This record gives structure tokens, sequence and C-alpha cells, in this order.
RNA sequence: ACCGG
RNA sequence: ACCGG
């Protein structure tokens, strides 16, 4: 049937001329000695990315899936949205949203400028006055950074963006907003993923594990699925929005949307010219983080009864979703995905990379992540959530004249604060930098360093400063990862710690807490750290 | 550099 | 800002 892309062979412009590195990474050049490895994704390789993602779907659904799409309209029924006002949806623009074409930005929408209030109500008259015209969007290469795997080819191309005018970027909000906020939650409750912070997204997968006699679980990765999106499931997306209660108004508008712009239409480079015209997701639209996620919802549980998935338990993070089913044998379980994966296949959702079945909850890559296991302090085991550190320990040392990588250190602190990648190689490195800065208490990013371990207690638990004996995944993986990046082994940060302790606490007053806390691993005599009372205010 | 969290 | 698309 539909291709998801044409092509004029029009360049993809990027935004933010790209940087050369620089012969000197002084933040970083002593995390990590291998910079060679670490890279950006220029768009140059915006080509490349598209003939990726440019290709024929074809759909065919089936008794299966029409029976959970019916049942997830009947959920949507059981919702009541409201238009927001004009003004409503101009409060909910980020502070440096890229400005419109018409004269205007997001200072200007935010304060309700009236250049812009009167362009939008002109944008959103339209939109109720005309559900055929296409409108016109923009296409730009994300540029992210990665490190080189030889294994798979050298060097990702750059992700493509593709958005539309400011303008009506808030009328959608004005449309379904207020749905983004309450459907999602209601067609798919517990399975709904964006819900959850790491420490409950394992909590859940844990109980979920706990609650099946003889458990299985894998994971379904889709890494194209936007292209993979067909016009039909945007239509029938708009079909969920419709059966709910909203006012004639957003119906008209909703619909308007999805003909518009959801469904397809022409992409311009910065400079302007006709680049292509798409068939498929647009990353930048409102709807596309609640789309890939109801759609993937009705598709995966389609796919789970189509191939006798038992007692399956569901969560999904957009793209990436991961089942829980009961074991019915190795042997029928192997059968079992394959026909998951062909049933998702007639979808148009196909995979990547097959799945596996697996029966180790600590083999199941998910929402970009894993969960895994170490020992608290007395002895009591500890689940908690971890990733690969490659790609955090190359931006880690990302350094440019117009970027700085402190606050992917802080990022994956908070984030990831009780893995020992973090504690023990990224925190080191950290207050490490910081303290010869003495930059120590300045807002990186609006958070603190000094209110690290208080954070830390009220994200992920007193246990988060004292785990000691992780998995041998864990302890082989990042072993590995520092050894393919040029950084010193564990052992070394160790040491480095302990000194980066030393001053910590030397330093008396919060610094103090920073050392005790979050370094107790480091020393021989351990120091019994009961709660923190400032952790209760967070 | 758009969307979400 | 970070992380995910």
């Amino acid at each position: 049937s539909s291709m998801s892309y044409s092509w004029t062979g029009a360049l993809i412009t990027p935004c933010s001329p790209e940087e050369e590195k620089l012969p000197i990474n002084p933040l970083s050049n002593s995390l990590l000695r291998y910079h060679n490895k670490v890279y950006c994704t220029t768009s140059k390789s915006a080509s490349q990315r598209a003939k990726k993602v440019t290709f024929d779907r074809t759909q065919v659904l089936d008794a299966h899936y029409d029976s959970v799409l019916k049942d997830i309209k009947l959920a949507a029924s059981k919702v009541s949205a409201r238009l927001l006002t004009l003004q409503q949806a101009c409060q909910l623009t980020p502070p440096h949203s890229a400005r419109s074409k018409y004269g205007f930005g997001a200072k200007e929408v935010r304060s309700l400028s009236g250049r812009a209030v009167n362009h939008i109500k002109s944008v959103w008259k339209d939109l109720l006055e005309d559900p055929q015209t296409p409108i016109p969007t923009t296409i730009m290469a994300k540029n992210e950074v990665f490190c080189v795997d030889p294994a798979k080819g050298g060097k990702k191309p750059a992700r493509l963006i593709v958005y539309p005018d400011l303008g009506v970027r808030v009328c959608e909000k004005m449309a379904l907003y207020d749905i983004t906020q309450k459907l999602p939650q209601a067609v798919m409750g517990a399975s709904y993923g964006f819900q959850y912070s790491p420490a409950q997204r394992v909590e859940y997968l844990l109980k979920a594990w706990a609650e099946k006699k003889d458990p299985m679980g894998f994971s379904y990765d889709t890494r194209c699925f936007d292209s993979t999106v067909t016009e039909r499931d945007i239509r029938t997306e708009e079909s969920i929005y419709q059966a709910c209660s909203l006012p004639e108004e957003a119906r008209t508008a909703i619909h308007s949307l999805t003909e518009r712009l959801y469904v397809g239409g022409p992409m311009f480079n910065s400079k302007g010219q006709t680049c292509g015209y798409r068939r498929c997701r647009a990353s930048g639209v409102l709807t596309t983080s609640m789309g890939n996620t109801i759609t993937c919802y009705v598709k995966a549980l389609a796919a789970c009864k189509a191939a006798g998935i038992v007692a399956p338990t569901m969560l999904v993070c957009g793209d990436d979703l991961v089942v829980i089913s009961e074991s019915q044998g190795t042997e029928e379980d192997e059968r079992n995905l394959r026909a998951f994966t062909e049933a998702m296949t007639r979808y148009s959702a196909p995979p990547g990379d097959p799945p596996r079945p697996e029966y180790d909850l600590e083999l199941i890559t998910s929402c970009s992540s894993n969960v895994s296991v170490a020992l608290g302090p007395r002895g009591r085991r500890r689940y908690y959530l971890t990733r690969d550190p490659t790609t955090p320990l190359a931006r880690a040392a990302w350094e440019t004249v117009r970027h700085s990588p402190i606050n992917s250190w802080l990022g994956n602190i908070i984030q990831y604060a009780p893995t020992i990648w973090v504690r023990m190689v990224l925190m080191t490195h950290f207050f490490s930098i910081l303290m010869v800065q003495d930059t120590l208490d300045q807002n990186l990013g609006g958070v603190n360093p000094l209110d690290l371990p208080a954070i830390i207690e009220r994200l992920h638990g007193l246990d988060a400063f004292s785990m000691h004996t992780y998995s041998h995944h864990e302890l082989t993986r990042v072993a590995s990862a520092l050894r393919k990046l040029g950084a010193p082994p564990l052992r070394v940060w160790k040491s480095r710690a302990r000194a980066v302790r030393a001053s910590l606490i030397s330093r008396g007053g919060k610094a103090a807490v920073c050392g005790r806390y979050l370094f107790n691993w480091a020393v021989k005599t351990k120091l019994k750290l009961t709660p923190l009372p400032e952790a209760r205010l967070l």
C-alpha cells in the first residue's frame, strides 16, 4: 500500500551549525582517553537516515485486532475532555520554542502578545473552516552524541525531526492537551509506561513477574515505529479520541488536525525548499507520544491473542514494549513469539531484531534500561534500574565551544544514582571537577549539587548509598565499557573516590554530607547512614 | 532544533 | 538542562 516518505532530493539543512571538536577536552580528558571514538551525528548523514526510513507499508488487520480496538474505544468513552482556552495553550508553550514564521516567538506567546494572540486565532478559525489542505511542516536533523560501535557499522545517522509552525503547535494543544492528560491513563491503566519513576518501573516489573506461576518475558523493539505507522492507524487514533465526551468544536478541530497534519503533508528544509512528503508519524506533533503508545498497545495486545500468549502483563514506553506472560514451555514459548512477530508484522509493526523468550528478569532490556540486583546493607536483595553506560560515558565526554557535559553527568547521577557506574565513575568525576572549580553550589540545570544526597534519598532511598554486591552482568558490562572508552578501571576510581571523599569531608557543611553519604562505599570502615531530615522536604 | 516524560 | 522519540 503506502510509502512512508517521498523525496525531492533537497538537502536537509541543520539548525545550530554543527561544531568541530577541539584538540583538548579539559573537563573529560581525565574521565576517559578515547575521544576519537566519541562522535555526534551530522546532517550530511541525514540522507543515509531517509533511506533506512523510506519504504512501503502494507497492513492486514483481523478479528483479533478488531476485538481489542472495540474494547479500547469502550474505555475511551469513560473519558470527558475539555478544550483549552487559546490562552491556556500559550502558557503551555516551552520557554524557547522555535519562533513562528509570522514574526513572533515563545516570549510573545507565553506573555500573550497581541501579534501572537491574533495569528493563533486565525490559525484556529482556519482549522474549523477547512479540513483538507495539508499543513506544511519543517524537517530537521537532531544531532545526538554516541560512541562508535564497529560491530553495528561505524556511525549512526542523524534522527529526523518534523514539526509545524508554532502557531499550529499551540492549537494542537488547544484541541488535544486535555486528552493527552486523561486518555492514556484510562485506556491502558497500569500498562502506561510514562507514569512510573524508575523505582516504580522496577516495582511493577517485579510484581508482574511475581504473580505468574512460571513466568516468561520478552521485549519488542521497533527502531523505526514512527515510519511504520500508517495513515489508517492515525485515523484510527482519531477515532479513539472521538470516542470520548468532547465539545463539537473540539471534534471538528481534532479531525481537521488529523487530516491536515497527523496523517501527512509536505516537508520543507530550513532553507525553505520542498524536501519531501510524509505519510507516517511526525515526531514534532503533540499526539506522537500518546499515539504511538496507544497504537502499540492495540497492536501488541491483538498480537498476544493471535499468538496465544497467556496471562500477559504489559508495559509500554512509546515504541519500546515489554510483556510478561505464563510460560507454556520453551518449545511453545519460542513458537508463540514467532507468531507474535508475524502478527505485529501484519499489523505494520515489524521489529528490528526478533524477540527472544527469557526466563530471568535481568535479561529483558526496555525503556532503554534493565532491572538488575545487588545486596543492601543488611544483606537483603535490592532491585534497581540500570543500563549500558556506553552512551552516558560518550556524552560525558562531549565538549565544544557551545556545549558542556556537566549537566549530562548530573543527569545520570540522579536518574541512575544507585548503579555502580554512577556511584564509582560519574560521581567521583563530578565532584572532583566541581571542587577544583570551587563551583560546588552553582545551580546546574536548577539543582544544587550539595542537595544530591537528599535528592537521591527521596528518589531512590537510603540503600542507594549502600548497595554492594553487583551482578556479573553489570560488573562485566561496566568493566567492558570503561575498557572500551579508555576510562580507568573501577579500582582506580575507588582510589580517586577516597581522595575526593577526604576533601568533601574536610570542607564540612553540606559538602561533608556528600562526602559521607555518596562515597561511603569508598571507605574501609563504613558509616551508619541514618535518614536525612532535609529529605522529607523534597 | 520539534514532541513527550 | 538531562533522558526517550
